């Protein structure tokens, strides 16, 4: 399965990740500005892989890993985050994400993280 839901509170970023996503022959699946808006989306769209940004309004990344890992326990998170929050990425982990990616994204690294949770 290669279907992504990207969750980030960006537009900017959302599409920078969409075109490494596609451009390495994943499919976008849906998009989510918060935690919030992940978890409705989650349930409607049932993706593959969701990356999840740590930092966003309403909800923040690691109340909606917790929030998707009750509904499915078998859901596979990336974590998306800037520089400087990896004590955040690790709770995140904790909480049940399988890898990260940090900004500005670098393409090989994201492709990595997609055929690795995969």
């Amino acid at each position: 399965g290669k279907r992504v839901l990207i969750v980030d509170d960006a537009a900017f970023m959302r599409m920078m990740l969409k075109d490494i996503i596609t451009k390495a022959g994943y499919e976008v699946a849906g998009e989510a500005t918060n935690g919030r808006e992940a978890v409705e989306k989650y349930k409607e769209l049932k993706p593959d892989i969701v990356t999840m940004c740590i930092t966003m309004p309403e909800m923040n990344g690691i109340d909606a890993i917790k929030e998707i890992m009750k509904i499915d326990p078998n859901a596979k998170i990336i974590v998306a985050s800037a520089m400087g929050q990896q004590a955040m990425v690790i709770e995140a982990i904790k909480a049940g994400a399988k890898d990260f990616i940090v900004k500005p994204f670098q393409p090989s690294r994201v492709v990595e993280a997609l055929n690795k949770v995969s």
